[PDB]
């Protein structure tokens, strides 16, 4: 009978996945963000916040009728500031790209080296840029992460985040504490309180329950970032079940019961229940296929392929120079030579040699550490090309398969579910 709702808040617009205890799919939708008022000192918030009204009036009245916990992810280091009395957003957010370089040596400064919060882009960065323009009554602010604030929303208790979102601030998701570095500094006092990713925070405000029909009951739970609830919606949940995200770049993600974080090829692990995700990304993937071969090419060539046998070619595909995982080169050229005459073999040779770079991260990532991957489930683009999941499955020497779900907003869900079993 209940149902639990999980929405994504990404780069350019919200979507929403409402599912029952099964995981079955009872109502999905997807808004692009609209505008904001130029003079709106909100900014993007401003939209945010419409969105997720308008996600919540196309959700069909009787499915509201049954929701029953709500979850939802945001984009990584999406940073606000509010008024910890009114409310307000005191200024336009961060977005997760944006950088604030003036404020990284301070952070360096203070922080261990090579900690995930050195990069311009950090949370930790943005709060203390913020903090350094000296805004009045600054010590009565608090910081929230966009998915924290879209939940705050809906609860109505200021300051809470996750696990995964305060990460990039430098919470510390092992000893579950901001760790002593950080708590000396004075801007620490703006930090929220922390639980794991699909808690209960509180009960939906009233105001939703009777705009919207929720039942009374209804509890809203802490989030995640996007990139998690995308992994999360995969549902494997055992060390060494990893998902490889065959996108623009090459992204993978392995399931650890150990942590793992390594500066020099930048990899960093998220919590994850009582384990750890592993995670790095190559340059090598979708954008240099692309390149090469249309959508449509790289069809029907691919259907020419005879997957079991061995390409000879020894190629790493990039756009240009460059690699941190699972080679720590700035310089790695690309190697597209030789190009064979086919057309077919030129694909398979690119297909194998992305699968070869895939293997060389899983291992890394075991040498680093990790649990060792045991089964790889696929995501993104060239997840629904079935030649080259074979191709994969040789080349690793792994089984390999489709992740069954992929969307950020079903792992969200997910939270929901969990969070509504834990508060039962
Ligand atoms: N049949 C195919 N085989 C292999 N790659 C393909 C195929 N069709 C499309 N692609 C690649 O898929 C890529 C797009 O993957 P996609 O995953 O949608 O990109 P993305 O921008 O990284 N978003 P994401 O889904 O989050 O990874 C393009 O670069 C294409 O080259």
């Amino acid at each position: 009978e209940k149902l639990y709702l999980g929405m994504d808040f990404g780069t350019s617009g919200g979507r929403f996945t409402v599912i029952d205890e099964q995981g079955e799919i009872k109502a999905q939708g997807k808004r692009e963000y609209p505008p904001f008022m130029k003079e709106e000192s909100m900014g993007w918030a401003s939209s945010w916040k419409a969105t997720l009204f308008s996600l919540l009036e196309d959700i069909p009245v009787t499915v509201r009728s049954l929701v029953s916990s709500i979850s939802l992810d945001g984009t990584s280091a999406t940073t606000l500031i509010l008024n910890s009395e009114s409310g307000e957003v005191l200024c336009q957010p961060y977005l997760y790209n944006q950088s604030c370089p003036d404020a990284l040596p301070e952070v360096k400064s203070i922080a261990p080296a090579n900690h995930t919060v050195c990069s311009g882009t950090s949370t930790l960065c943005k709060l203390v840029s913020w903090w350094n323009t000296e805004v009045p009554n600054r010590e009565s602010a608090v910081l929230l992460h966009q998915a924290d604030w879209l939940l705050w929303l809906l609860h109505g208790r200021l300051g809470v985040s996750d696990y995964n979102n305060a990460l990039k601030v430098g919470y510390d998701p092992e000893s579950e504490s901001y760790p002593s570095w950080l708590l000396g500094q004075p801007y620490s006092q703006l930090l929220p309180k922390v639980q794991a990713p699909g808690t209960s925070i509180g009960n939906l405000k009233e105001s939703f329950t009777r705009q919207f029909g929720f039942p009374d009951d209804c509890i809203v739970c802490t989030g995640t970032t996007d990139s998690i609830a995308a992994f999360l919606a995969a549902r494997a949940t055992e060390p060494g079940k990893a998902v490889t995200s065959l996108g623009s770049t090459l992204a993978i993600k392995l399931l650890s019961t150990k942590r793992v974080d390594d500066a020099r090829y930048g990899v960093y692990s998220h919590r994850l229940d009582d384990k750890w995700l592993v995670g790095g990304a190559s340059n090598t993937g979708g954008a240099i296929l692309r390149q090469l071969f249309s959508d449509e090419q790289l069809e029907r060539l691919s259907q020419e392929i005879n997957p079991m046998v061995g390409s000879p070619l020894d190629y790493y595909p990039l756009q240009s120079s460059g690699e941190r995982f699972p080679i720590a080169d700035p310089n790695l050229a690309p190697r597209l030579l030789p190009r064979p005459e086919s057309d077919v073999e030129f694909l398979h040779g690119i297909l194998e040699s992305i699968a070869r770079i895939e293997g060389k991260g899983y291992k890394l990532l075991k040498e680093l550490g990790a649990t060792e991957a045991e089964e790889v489930l696929t995501a993104g683009g060239g997840a629904k090309n079935d030649k080259w999941i074979k191709i994969r499955q040789r080349v690793l020497g792994l089984p390999v398969k489709k992740a069954v779900h992929t969307e950020a907003s079903y792992g969200a869900s997910l939270l929901a579910l969990k969070g509504a079993k834990q508060n039962s």
